């Protein structure tokens, strides 16, 4: 029946929600006035699957900041390999990939468990580099990534550390079809400002229909829903002018599960700029927000990956990709609702409550 | 009219690359022992035809000369490439074929708009201009630039650039394509492949049991069959008896496959064939000297067509040609979804070749000691 399955994914992705909600507020912190996406969920699906292979202070860790110890290991794994399982699509309404590599040096010895267990459960492949030649380890992981992505992550890696002999990539893609498409034609290029007197030309869609839209009166920011056609939604939070930081600071899944009441099925003018999305983070300094980091340093936990005491991820790269446009399916007074100022995004899914991405787009078109 | 001059020029340009095919592979072979030589003299071709659109004088007599294009005029002779770049270049389930040329050249430099239009509408070739003052940043915007054209299957073309390079050419190719009857993944187990004479090693083996063209020449005691593809292209495999390919390297002819096309018939057989993702790269700069052109690599005045400097010269240039070869083919079309099997298994040092059909042409030219090697 799946059920338990099932349900280990449905935990499993609402307390993701939270880990979400915590890195964007620590790395807009630490980033302001830059653009934020990131994918929490496929963040977390890395570290699980690492768990297959830690131990002691280093496997505690880990569970302790993803909050993974309120189920057991069995449950948790067999959860995430119905998420990725679910979610890895190829279709013409969703293309979805998410991509877990470890490389590790050809010198090492890759125990069998772990690499079968993490191919089964995480389809994540365990490569052996040539870290010796750091020059050559780099182009081994770069040419991997690429054909994996089929050219759409090139130049995953442009620096190791000196002492690198293992390496993690995390990496996801999202292009969906919306429910109801957006006229290509009306979509002209509109001012989209940075500051309250800084604009930039931005392509901007407009679409008119009914949408779930409120106002949240506590943290002065709308709330509006474009739900996609394979069960999942668009949720663009555009904050009151000036109250981006309070939004930031408040958001919470208590915030998410409390939006949910303001919502109602209301005509709406929406104006949404298109968007072509790519974050990339080192996992060593995001994870560091939220108190992880004996993964990343030696105290013989691994040993279970490569029978060595030495052994730790030298280095760990997180991608996000997310393309928005036009492309779709196919009563009472208008509201109006532009987003035309720095605005949060959230891609929800539905079926299995996941949060797929979290955004900051503080400017649709810069990078 | 019907195309039928530029189909001539085409068939003609495309045979006689045949003969420099084998040309680079001997010589390739002979200084490269012991190792996977996997390359596409056709795509090569094209390279150093679409440079004739800008070179003059010495560089291009020595390019039409080494080459074999002094034979037809310069309008044929990119009217039968264009032909064949058209032909070949698919992206259909089925077939998957690109060729690429782009010329890389200094920001200072002024590319001429009649080079940079013929080279666009006769070759496909792109013209981008490169900061080749900061050397690192130029091999990633190409690699970058190449790995994005190619979908991730042309990586890393370039490793190196000489101080001093204002102008880098780089060649590659790449194939997926669907067998005529795909073959079962599930009876694919690794079987071994004999390096050398009681030196095997496990490599994964596909296997199917069907009508092919298959036969065996006791003279150079070599087996050879084709394994035909969807979109009119033919893999031909030349599996030389233990010991027998040195042999077979030093003499391979066109006249040799026009006599082993004699020894084939169809024929009930059950093929064992190894997975392949071969990839080669060369450097053209030495291996055109195999063949004696090197004026292109060199300064003279005769590139001023492509862009008006004195000391310009192709600084660098780099071929590289990728091929995939699994289990992916056509479905329901073998018993339900006649004879005494025959028995072929590609387990030993072999050549492949991937011959298109309609334009008889050499796509590419494999010398497969290892097929996990290299």
């Amino acid at each position: 029946q799946g059920w338990k399955q099932r349900m280990a994914a449905k935990e499993l992705a609402r307390q993701n929600m939270d880990l979400g909600f915590k890195l964007l507020k620590k790395l807009a912190f630490y980033n302001p006035g830059r653009n934020i996406f990131l994918s929490p969920l496929s963040i977390s699906t890395a570290f699980s699957m690492l768990c297959l292979g830690a131990q002691d202070s280093t496997l505690d860790e880990i569970k302790q900041g993803f909050n993974f110890r309120k189920m057991p290991e069995k449950d948790l794994h067999e959860g995430f390999h119905y998420i990725i399982h679910e979610l890895t699509q190829k279709t013409q309404d969703l293309k979805l990939s998410i991509g877990n590599t470890l490389f590790i040096d050809q010198r090492l010895q890759p125990q069998r468990k772990f690499l079968e267990d993490a191919k089964n459960f995480y389809s994540a492949e365990t490569i052996l580099t040539n870290f010796q030649n750091l020059e050559m380890a780099q182009k081994q992981i770069n040419d991997f990534i690429s054909q994996k992505t089929h050219g759409k992550i090139n130049n995953l890696i442009e620096n190791i550390d000196p002492g690198t002999v293992m390496l993690l990539a995390n990496y996801i893609f999202f292009r969906a079809r919306w429910k109801h498409e957006f006229d290509p034609n009306v979509t002209k290029e509109e001012d989209f400002f940075l500051e309250k007197n800084s604009s930039v030309k931005v392509p901007m869609m407009f679409r008119s229909g009914i949408y779930q839209v409120g106002y949240d009166d506590k943290l002065s920011c709308t709330i509006l829903e474009i739900p996609y056609q394979k069960n999942i939604t668009a949720i663009f939070i555009l904050p009151d002018e000036g109250k981006l930081k309070h939004l930031e600071k408040g958001l919470q899944v208590d915030t998410f599960s409390r939006w949910k009441t303001l919502l109602s099925r209301r005509v709406v003018d929406v104006s949404v700029p298109r968007l072509h999305m790519t974050g990339t983070f080192d996992l060593k300094k995001t994870l560091s927000y939220i108190g992880v980091s004996k993964i990343f340093e030696e105290h013989g936990d691994l040993t279970k990956i490569a029978p060595h005491r030495s052994l730790k991820v030298g280095e760990a790269v997180h991608k996000a990709e997310l393309k928005m446009d036009e492309r779709g399916t196919e009563m009472e007074t208008p509201l109006v609702v532009k987003i035309d100022k720095p605005y949060l995004l959230l891609i929800y899914s539905e079926k299995i409550p996941s949060v797929l991405f979290l955004g900051k787009i503080v400017n649709p078109i810069g990078k």
